[PDB]
């Protein structure tokens, strides 16, 4: 038995509203590396199962990941935490984005979906989005300082999500309000906020576009996705789609810029290095470093055993990210950040397997443009005071960290 | 060989400022409970000895407190952090007031001192404690939401030493004022004031009041404090300056943070807050206290070779006493992270190990957390959080600087 | 005058060459009939550079007069090798701008300063008791085989050895170390094509910053105390700085010493005179004839920053001058007899280190103390060595290389 406190739950949003847990992650690792997470009546986040196996090896998540036969992500859906008093139909409604489905239904999406995200999708951005990633540590720098959450972080990944989808200029306001405010929804800052109402607004323009699109196609993405190569998104999995990737492509990039910033804070002879190399490794360890996503489940359909352990039909399996990314068998010192890392085969963005981080590309190259733009124009930025975490038992966020960019 | 990161630092300010390193400090109690914890050069908290002994058992942390002889408060004080460039000499100072020094100069202090602090002496502030206990609650209550270290916790404390000194109603504002001022200095929200300018207002006072009570003695605390007693024995007019700065300083912050985190706990745990409002137990205060470990570590250095539960601490090495790691012993406590108000015996060292040096305020203390939790059941019984406290950067305090609840509910 | 009379499109760079044999009459031509001579270069064939072709510097005293003048004669425009893989993109030309090879003044003049505490004569000299027993191990182990790869068995240890002792590189990890050291050059030549010099140098760099923050805690006597450790007007390396330090090391001082310690004994199995001559006097000047013989560096380039005449040459701005030791070396002006193999030859003014000027090649003394120490131990353990086979010559434009030599130790 692992050396934990009686009734600890490692997708207690409380912990993650203060820390991240790594010494507890570091005990399972070493002591028991696929250990039941008992969960008490109503305490399990919206799941009635009594607790879930919790993964903490990288290969253990990398075999999961690829066994989707097996590991299922419609049965519960791969958030494994909402509050405990949710209703099933409100998990359920996760099913309708390709997150959550299953082969044959998932397959046929994912296929049409690559359309928006091949080299020449994402490449086409950089030219825009680096523009813009200089004009925002331009304005940093001007500020002098502020919430680099706010002024550093948040804007480039939702300029990112606009220039893929061709978003006006005019509509980008309102979308980017849109999907900020399904964002934290269990922390109390924001617990005054109404998602299903912005998600409802998502899909309307989502449907506007397509629907305008239909009338008059361009050579661009959201045209490609519902024009027929005979496969084609329907009107309503175009609206999904929107809700998926302005969920998707926000928090978790976001989050990866804040954490990269706070590990060059702490570890300033890798910042001088950066500056210097600008070493296109670095967004890959700052991911690692970061791991946005905590964790993800999956449902077993049939019994299977794992590293040893008997999962039965109908458990679940957390696959613990930010355990995996720290895995001492896989990484050389895994508690060293180091932005020459290289190979690096964290699992920030997934195991390898059918639901693979279809946007890890545009991620990547967001991450290097403002971090390049960062060195660029605030090189001595120093952080004030303590960062403020979010209140989430999956997501590994940062609300707010004051900065002093001129140092 | 403890499953720690590669320099793990336990009384690195920034563990503190985000998170108590509980599971840390649980794998040192099962794999290593004494731990050699190097520090980098210059990373030392203003100690240039390449590092310290962790202690983290609690027999082990009695044993050194119960063995003043060896361990030594005076060589380098007892706290174990400061800011990584701050100079000798200004540690060297702490050597002024009690805590810091050594036999037998500090056994004649604590003699005079302890006469304060006596079972009877703390009653005598019983009603009026209650009664300011009771306004605070009342007015908080009626505020419907706010900072809860502000609005509850803060002022008891300090009303309880004005009160054990005497201090004029007028005069509360300025010395509540310096006596913060020596607080939070290693965390950005008061990066901005001078704790030795402070500590020469709060000795120029007690020097004002000294003055006053040679030429008015009164039947009160300084009066006694700088009569001759029977025996001949008195605090000088410096030492009493430094006595007003220990108290100003030694009773302040510990018990404000007793009082948060004893709420925190009763959030965490309703079914114990709803038997203390039934049952008010006077077990309460001391897990209370037990839970909220106000002072993290105190450290000692070793004045001779000393082996202890059989590690060899040479001389002129520092050993911290982790309170933090004892109060979850679990070879002490079967149940360390059960929150149980009823815990009896609770032999736990928040007060610190028994011994020379055992906090002379502890009564003083369980009063005014007895009080204010009184209050609290009495006129907020439904209060419940709003957001997440903001914990203090600091290598040796556990502080708590800000924390939302609805006292409604 | 007439042109010099050498194939068409000939190239002084070309890797081609270099894998079969140095182009020791073509160098000679050069210099009797075109000294300095316009190297042209077809397009996509310059080996990097982009610019048309180079001056090829052939005579000594203009090898010399470009080294000292460095500040029209730049390094860090173009950084000083002269040939890549003609694919090469340009930003993995510039990122060498890192290490001090290919630094102008100002920068270069600060990171010189501070890393020559690394190479006063006293910490070179500490080396030299562990270094000879080293040797003559080596030698030792050698001898007991019987016949082998002169180069594997006699040539390649003792320069790792003197890398790792100069940085206090402890045992357990001075495998990886000579490792990232060998992957860093040859990646031209077919044996060494999968040899990754970036991923080598990140892997370098991160140990290096390792070992520096590593030995700012407890310092040693090594040298890297001495580089990491602030002076009174604060100059030190960075922990970066530090790790392009071993990156340029472990290249600098790797296969050219090697490479010298092999041509040394292929010229004394060619003028066995010689070679009775040195295992009965032992003379320390051979250490300098045998970097002569062996010129390691066959060429580094500078690329003028403003017009300069040269020996009657107007050399452009923006132009690069190749100089080639290799022709400089032989120089029939400055020696008397460059042809003859002569290990007494004193004064040598040879440029092998490079010419006089502020890049003068710091680990020069450490190159002939590691000659003259295994030299020595060959000399005692296996003086009857005969070779088997002819050299294998690698295939590289500007490194004059032996991956493989055949040998019989026994005689
Ligand atoms: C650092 C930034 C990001 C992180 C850490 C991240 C993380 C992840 C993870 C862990 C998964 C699921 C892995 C699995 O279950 O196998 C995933 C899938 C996905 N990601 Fe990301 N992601 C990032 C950026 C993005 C961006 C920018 C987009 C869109 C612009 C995006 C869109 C998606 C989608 C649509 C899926 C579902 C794929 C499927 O179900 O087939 N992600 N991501
Ligand atoms: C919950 C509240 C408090 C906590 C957690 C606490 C904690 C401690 C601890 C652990 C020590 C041990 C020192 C050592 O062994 O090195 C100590 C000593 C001391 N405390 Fe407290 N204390 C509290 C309240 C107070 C109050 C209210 C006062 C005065 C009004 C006070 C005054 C002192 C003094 C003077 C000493 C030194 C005694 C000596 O050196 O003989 N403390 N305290
Ligand atoms: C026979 C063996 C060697 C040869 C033929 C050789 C050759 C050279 C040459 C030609 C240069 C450039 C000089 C210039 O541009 O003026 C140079 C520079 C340099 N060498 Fe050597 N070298 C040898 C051994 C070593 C060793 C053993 C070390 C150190 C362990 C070393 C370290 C360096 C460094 C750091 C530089 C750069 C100096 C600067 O740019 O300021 N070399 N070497
Ligand atoms: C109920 C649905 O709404 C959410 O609760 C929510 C889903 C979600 C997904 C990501 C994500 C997924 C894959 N790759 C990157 C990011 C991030 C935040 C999310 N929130
Ligand atoms: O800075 C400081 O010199 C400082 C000293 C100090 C002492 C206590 C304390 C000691 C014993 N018992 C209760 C409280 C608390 C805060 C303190 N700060
Ligand atoms: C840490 C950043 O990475 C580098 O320091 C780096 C080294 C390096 C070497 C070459 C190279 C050298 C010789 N021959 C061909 C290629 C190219 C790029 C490089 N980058
Ligand atoms: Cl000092
Ligand atoms: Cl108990
Ligand atoms: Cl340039
Ligand atoms: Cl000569």
């Amino acid at each position: 038995s692992p050396n934990l406190p009686p009734g600890f739950d490692f997708t207690d949003p409380a912990i993650y509203a203060e820390r991240l847990p790594v010494a507890e992650f570091a005990e399972l690792r070493s002591a028991a590396p696929i250990w039941w997470n008992g969960q008490d009546p109503g305490k399990g986040g919206g799941f009635h199962d009594g607790g879930f196996w919790a993964i903490t090896k990288l290969n253990d998540v990398k075999e999961i990941s690829r066994h989707s036969d097996v590991f299922s992500s419609y049965e519960n859906g791969v958030i494994p935490r909402f509050k405990n008093d949710i209703a099933r139909e409100d998990i359920e409604v996760q099913r309708f984005v390709m997150l959550n489905m299953d082969a044959p239904h998932h397959t046929r999406l994912r296929k049409i979906i690559s359309r928006g995200f091949t080299p020449r999708a994402v490449g086409r951005l950089h030219d825009e989005l680096q523009e813009r990633a200089q004009k925002i540590a331009a304005e940093a720098a001007a500020a002098g300082s502020g919430d680099f959450v706010e002024q550093v972080s948040c804007e480039l990944p939702l300029q990112a999500i606009a220039g893929l989808l061709g978003v006006p200029q005019e509509d980008r306001g309102k979308l980017f309000h849109w999907s900020n405010e399904m964002t934290g929804n269990e922390d109390p800052e924001y617990a005054h906020i109404d998602p299903k109402a912005s998600s409802a607004e998502l899909i309307g323009y989502a449907m506007k576009m397509a629907e305008e699109k239909a009338k008059n196609p361009a050579d661009d993405i959201v045209t490609q996705l519902i024009q027929a190569d005979g496969e084609k998104l329907s009107d309503d999995e175009f609206g999904f789609f929107v809700v998926m990737l302005a969920v998707a492509g926000n928090e978790t990039t976001r989050n990866s810029i804040t954490q990269g910033m706070m590990a060059f804070a702490e570890h300033p002879d890798q910042w001088e290095l950066y500056k210097k190399v600008r070493p296109e490794t670095a967004a890959d360890e700052i991911v690692r470093w970061a791991t946005p996503v905590t964790a993800f489940q999956r449902t077993a359909l049939r019994d299977y055993e794992l590293s040893g352990v008997q999962i039965k039909k109908g458990q679940r399996v957390v696959m613990f990210y930010r355990s995996a990314n720290f895995d001492e068998e896989v990484f050389q010192d895994p508690f060293t950040f180091n932005i020459l890392r290289n190979p690096n085969p964290h699992v920030g963005f997934g195991g390898t397997g059918a639901h693979y981080c279809i946007g890890a590309n545009l991620a990547r190259m967001t991450i290097n443009l403002i971090f390049n733009a960062v060195a660029d124009h605030m090189p001595d930025l120093k952080p004030i005071s303590a960062p403020e975490r979010l209140r989430s038992g999956w997501l590994n966020g940062i609300k707010h960290w004051q900065v002093d960019y001129t140092g």
